[PDB]
DNA sequence: GATCTGGCCTGTCTTACACAGTGCTACAGACTGGAACAAAAACCCTGCAG
């Protein structure tokens, strides 16, 4: 499979369909790999019905917060 | 010692006050796949405009 194998051979794999990628991507957006793929991760993950692990990747790119506020925290604690 | 009466009893009537909050669970409410749609958003592109 494809997920317990190291880098090396994931990527000489993969090289096609990451070609692939790279190609496309520079044909519509414009030097933006890292945003196709993550699209391309969203609609796997949401055909799924996986919801769940979609907004935690979602709250991990730039997510709003790790921490948060002492207002909203005071507001639970009440 | 009757008489009458102020007042007291009792019975009834009216407005008030605690009865949350806690686990279970079913339901409807939300999410998707192809087809296909219409309706607007914003540049570009042209005209009819002086
Ligand atoms: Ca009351």
């Amino acid at each position: 499979h494809l997920l317990s194998l190291t880098r090396r051979a994931q990527k000489h794999r993969l090289r096609d369909l990451k070609n692939q990628v790279k190609t496309f991507a520079e044909k519509e957006e414009g030097g933006d790999v890292k945003s196709v793929c993550l699209t391309l991760f969203l609609l796997a993950l949401r055909a799924g019905n996986e919801h769940r692990q979609a907004d935690e990747l979602e709250a991990m790119m730039q997510g709003r917060g790790f921490g948060l506020h002492p207002a909203v925290c005071l507001a639970i604690r009440v």
